């Protein structure tokens, strides 16, 4: 039994938001507004990333609705609200039995003046596998039409060919394209020169050569240290003219100091979560970041009293999600050794428990680090982090070392995600694959070296629409066709649950 | 429960501040701190980290498994905060182990680690005031048993209640840390009572005493990063003593505040091990290392060894699940209500025990208003207890400020509020509010000088003989001092010793 969640007591101020500028003057004017803003701007990750990291993405539309309008009116200073993409699309269907499209429509109505930001995985939009180009373009068209205003487009290997088409589609739909560099490694560690400052500079130059409106720096594992953050942001600001959007996780406890370091260097936007859903593997707290910068040269653009009022509601509704809580959470600097993103951390822990190795999770994480080194020190983020996690699980579960796969390897049946990674299905890693180990991994199957979307089976939306209309009881909308293409079986199971249980999204949590 | 993981250390064998103290004395330690370019770290894992997170319930049995690893694997530590605070009372009352026994065992296990204790000035580890000779005897015995650093503070930042303790610590050849409790916001012009000049003058006065180190205690984590930089700078250009900053991470800004203070030139900062850090506890030691890694000043610590130690601490924290606070998020409302973490938890518990937990929000608002009504006082033990009790009283019987100011001449205010307004805790900065004080005491004697002057005299010979009667043997000096500080608690501990024996030897 729970009391009603506390409702915020706001002090409303009418301002013109970035969403209003986008609606009236387009993406370039929004870019100018961000460029002309002296304060650092904030993107609230509460609706997507905060509960993806802390609550296994299980946060429901019903709890979102009770506070969405309060966020829209009480925090008009926000650059945007990250409310879509990531694991939310799949999790909604699969586990919450609510449509991500329905969530987007309801929030869009409730939040007219808030810019809606989505995490978009480049060639595999919200999936884990590459889709043909027209599928990606159609997804982007529907997402922009239904109210996504900002597309943070990233590729799990920082491979620009996998991002170009999505960036172009976002621009063609009159929305804001965020081209993302995934940060990994340590630019201040000379012993690790692969992802050095020059690598990021060149990548940022290439991304700016695209039409991307904003350059995002995505630190999926909270690897960006404060001095590293200041240096990287400074070098990027000297290399390109796009506004910078930094996104970090607080898993090592250094999120606030990293954000302040980037703010000194001139970052434009930083990703924050509400205090009650912040810290740990989630983003740094928005209230905390306000007080960190309060009397410095640059302030955080936010109504902190209103944010503290909103946080009471978020604190109350988090209690509904006790079964999905991770547990005791402390700052964890081991993330600097094993570069596992939080989602990869929890999923790997769960899989090790199901496998029956939870007592050896320490050497599981060591295997993760060594597997990453064996694959060639790859950027570990969805879905590339799944590859490393699966390989490490496989190598501990059958007691393999590096030499075991390098000499005995030709006999083992490596997990399919490792195989798919080494066939080039995820794209091309920086510096290419390790040729010998690639030969061991893919014994005989075909290996591609170009954009996997080129080799994607063609999809025609008319036949898919007719077939879906047969499979479900009615004529599907464009969003439903796009969902069926991305997650075929998941969408059908969701339709089955809709026919059998109805809109359970209306139930209170 | 699995056996806690033991650290795999890489030992370096360097000379520590404890060695300098043992061979060359406190002044040489101060010079060593002054000459150190890096920021030095004080580990609060053994006292403050588990006082904040585990209700001070961490037992000697768990400390023993890792004490030597801390001593050898982290020789760079300036000191380990392992005594004082609520630990002294809690050990006896709830853990049924002697704080003196803990100190002796840890001292043996940690020969090269400087032991730091939180000392409450006029009170040693109690909540009331004690006569001067009792405080001096406590300091003598604590220094003899192995306490090397005494962080001496007074709950109202009143120097007369710290002078005697500082002098006794110096006379015993140990390091005296004179402490300013931080409160308010030195960068908020609308709250001028505790401005930068107040702290500067207090620091000058403290340096006039023989204090070796000036400590800035931010019991509630109120010190914001820009404020931290500015305050440490102004203090650094005011006095010559090294600065020792201690903050809590309640608002989520502990690390950034420490980095700001490191920029301003703070010499020592208080950190907890990662597994017992964050939230209402201190910022993480590993986190503070990686925060400063490539800046002008590094943190002096073997971070690999610290990360190894943290595995053990993480494992043993699981034994203390019944004492956990719960889901912990950064909380910037501490800037409004300046509750210290311990005051926060105890106030929550008391409100629940009287059926008011559903309105803890207005309870905290009452706490803030009560603080403003008492005159914006420094809220730390035991002064924070006074504000907490008054706020509980006013919500529980539905009073406002007008109620106590007009109708208040007939209610029975709680005794700790009465004791505070009688001057038993000392004299607040700016004095008491005249009308409220009269309404509060209503008949009783109000003193304006050091309460220890009017403390009933204590003679250790008669106390020792009486204690030897009450227990079955002749007590040591530490046992006499404990009996004077906590008479009933010590006797109940002796009863439990006679009945159950040394339960401290059991695993948690
Ligand atoms: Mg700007
Ligand atoms: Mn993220
Ligand atoms: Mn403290």
């Amino acid at each position: 039994h729970f009391e009603e969640p506390r409702q915020p007591l706001l002090n409303l101020e009418k301002k013109k938001t970035a969403k209003n500028i986008l609606d009236e003057q387009g993406a370039d004017a929004v870019v100018d507004y961000v460029k002309n803003t002296k304060e650092v701007l904030l993107t609230d990750t509460t609706l997507r990333d905060a509960h993806q990291s802390l609550l296994a993405t299980r946060l429901r539309l019903q709890d979102m609705k009770g506070i969405a309008q309060a966020i829209d009116q009480g925090l008009p200073e926000l650059f945007s609200a990250e409310m879509w993409g990531g694991a939310t699309f799949d999790v909604a269907y699969r586990f919450l039995n609510e449509s991500p499209w329905y969530r987007l429509r309801k929030l869009r109505k409730l939040m007219p003046n808030t810019m809606f930001q989505m995490l978009f995985r480049g060639s595999n939009a919200v999936g884990y596998q590459n889709y043909p180009d027209n599928v990606i373009e159609e997804f982007i068209r529907v997402a922009a039409h239904e109210g996504i205003d900002v597309f943070r487009i990233f590729d799990s290997l920082n491979w620009l060919p996998q991002m170009e088409k999505s960036i172009q589609a976002v621009r063609d739909n009159g929305k804001i394209a965020e081209a993302t560099i995934c940060y990994t490694g340590d630019i201040l560690d000379p012993s690790r020169p692969k992802y050095n400052i020059q690598y990021y500079k060149d990548l940022a130059k290439e991304l700016e050569a695209t039409g991307a409106h904003i350059l995002a720096v995505k630190d999926m594992a909270g690897l960006l240290k404060p001095q590293a953050a200041y240096r990287l942001i400074s070098e990027l600001k000297d290399t390109v003219d796009l506004p910078i959007h930094l996104h970090t996780h607080d898993t090592s406890g250094n999120g606030i100091i990293t954000y302040s370091g980037a703010t000194q260097a001139g970052v434009d936007i930083i990703d924050v979560a509400t205090a009650s859903l912040a810290g740990g593997t989630s983003q740094p707290s928005m209230q905390s970041i306000y007080y960190a910068l309060e009397h410095g040269p640059r302030h955080a653009s936010i109504n902190v009293k209103n944010a503290e009022q909103i946080d009471h509601y978020w604190e109350d509704v988090r209690k509904y999600y006790a079964p999905f809580e991770a547990g005791i959470t402390s700052p964890q600097t081991e993330v600097y050794m094993h570069e596992m993103p939080g989602g990869q951390y929890t999923n790997l822990k769960s899989q090790a428990a199901a496998v029956g190795l939870g007592h050896r999770f320490d050497e599981i994480k060591q295997m993760y680090r060594k597997v990453n080194m064996m694959f060639g020190d790859i950027i570990k983020v969805t879905p590339s982090s799944k590859v490393v996690g699966d390989m490490a699980l496989f190598m501990i579960q059958n007691d393999l070392t590096e030499e075991d796969v390098y000499a005995r390897g030709n006999e083992l049946n490596f997990p399919e995600s490792v195989v798919s990674f080494f066939r080039g299905d995820l794209g091309q890693p920086v510096g290419g694959f390790p040729e010998k180990l690639q030969k061991i991994i893919v014994k005989d199957k075909a290996v591609i070296t170009d954009r996997p979307g080129l080799h994607a089976e063609k999809v025609d939306f008319e036949t898919v629409k007719a077939d879906l209309e047969q499979k479900i009881g009615y004529e599907p909308g464009d969003h439903e066709v796009i969902s069926y293409i991305m997650y075929p079986q998941v969408f059908l199971d969701y339709q089955k649950m809709q026919r059998e249980f109805g809109a359970v999204t209306l139930l209170d949590t």
